[PDB]
């Protein structure tokens, strides 16, 4: 039908403002400590701690599929890089500092990106 294209070009302008969120937050970690799965191999236990596992890569995958539906949907995957990030690292490690501040500077870039989602529909 009409409506379902009209449907699916929505889901593709989405998408190409999410892919411009994603690029925005990942330039906020210099370091790349989010940019790739936590290694099984390096941390074997760590899904006895984290549950659900998130990292910028995998966020990838999903968006070019055209795998988020709404910005709440990206935003739930970013809040899980964080948050799995400061419960099994320390305060005290490069790990939780960054993680620390990717939230703070991110939240300024997903303020706007909420605006221009509701803003342009």
């Amino acid at each position: 039908s009409m409506e379902q294209v009209a449907m699916e070009l929505r889901l593709t302008e989405l998408t190409r403002l999410l892919r411009s969120v994603l690029d925005q937050l990942q330039d906020k970690d210099p370091a790349r400590i989010f940019a790739q799965p936590v290694s099984l191999k390096e941390v074997p236990d760590y899904l006895d701690h984290i549950k659900h596992p998130m990292d910028f890569a995998t966020m990838r995958k999903r968006l070019e599929a055209q795998g988020y539906k709404n910005l709440h949907e990206f935003e739930e995957d970013f809040d899980l890089i964080i948050d799995n990030c400061m419960k099994y690292n320390a305060r005290d490690t490069v790990f939780y500092r960054a993680a620390v501040r990717l939230r703070d500077q991110g939240g300024v870039v997903l303020r706007q990106a909420r605006r221009e989602v509701d803003s342009i529909g």
